[PDB]
């Protein structure tokens, strides 16, 4: 610490890391980037890959949402109990990232024409996570092992936004549904999810969800 | 160990991990999956995300190319010297993955109509990697710190395939150009890159590059 997340006024790719920070009782500052600032050019030019989120942890500056998640993951002990679990955590996170990319593509480039097909394909895309849970001794705790990892926050967010996109999409997935309820009930997380800081923000930049 | 990589007969998303294994003096077995076998559907259905590569390390089975890279990276000591460097390694790898996704999209979904635009946009996409090199000991060593990381192998592959797609793309990037040759000259890697095992394989699976 200290922590500062620089991002647009959207939950988007910062939702998961914010939930992680909140649930872990961490304090951070939010720097909201306006269209004027982004269009001005200097901020974007200073970003490694010309994109947000940008994250600051003391004198350390990071870019890439998954890099931020993994960083918080290793420094806060949310990256498995050993090397094997760490690998499983990565496998889950990469899976989440893949689906998040498809979701982002839908929302920003083909919402009207592609939504129906996407929803029809959704069950096939969610099944792997239901499987991950069932393989983890019944899926009664977390996605990997018996301790929370950065992958849980990323998956949780993925599931939450998909329930908004397709209400009831988790009905055919008992474990994932209960998993959502369980994690969302964690005291600190529950408080954050209900805070104006979270509720006020649109899931995506164009208001589509 | 022992290691087994299950994949289609192409370089694709296994090129980087293979270079890593070879350069680190590791032995592994290759399980080739033909197009016909893949189309039969059974292996596909058993894969967590319905995709290859599939990797075996003893009793452990991992999917997702970056999970395999990170696994090899942490178990073989190719993941930075400390937590901060590990974060920088991730930042580089995520950047590589992002461009690899755009490359894959071009190759498989819009090669004929999209190549020219992609090549025009290439310099802007490669610049971030040249800059990282310049900030790390004048770009005279590795992408992060002074020891090789899994990110180096992934970036190296990304650069190699781009020189095939757009010959001369690295001329305007001195550090990246010298970097590719330096890593390619490493004895074990050099031997692997010249082996029939690598040479006889097409870069992609649709005959485009
Ligand atoms: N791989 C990056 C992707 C971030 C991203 O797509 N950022 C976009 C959407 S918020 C952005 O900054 N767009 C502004 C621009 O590219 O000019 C991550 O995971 O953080
Ligand atoms: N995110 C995965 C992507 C792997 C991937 O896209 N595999 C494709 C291309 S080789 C595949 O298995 N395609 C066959 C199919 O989807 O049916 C990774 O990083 O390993």
């Amino acid at each position: 610490p200290p922590y500062t997340v620089v991002y647009f006024p959207v939950r988007g790719r910062c939702a998961a890391l914010r939930m992680l920070l909140a649930d872990q009782g961490q304090s951070w500052k939010e720097e909201v980037v306006t269209v004027e600032t982004w269009q001005e050019g200097s901020l974007k030019a200073s970003c490694l890959y010309g994109q947000l989120p940008k994250f600051q942890d003391g004198d350390l500056t990071l870019y890439q949402s998954n890099t931020i998640l993994r960083h918080l993951g290793r420094t806060l002990g949310l990256y498995g109990k050993d090397q094997q679990e760490a690998a499983l955590v990565d496998m889950v996170n990469d899976g989440v990232e893949d689906l998040r990319c498809k979701y982002i593509s839908l929302i920003y480039t083909n919402y009207e024409a592609g939504k129906d097909d996407y929803v029809k394909a959704l069950p096939g895309q969610l099944k792997p996570f239901e499987t991950l849970l069932s393989q983890n001794q019944g899926g009664k705790t977390f996605i990997v092992g018996d301790q929370i990892s950065f992958a849980d926050y990323n998956l949780l967010d993925l599931l939450l936004i998909h329930e908004v996109l397709a209400p009831g999409c988790l009905d055919a997935f008992p474990l994932l549904s209960a998993y959502v309820g369980r994690l969302s009930a964690r005291p600190k997380l529950k408080a954050f999810l209900a805070s104006p800081e979270y509720v006020n923000l649109p899931i995506n930049g164009n208001g589509k969800q």
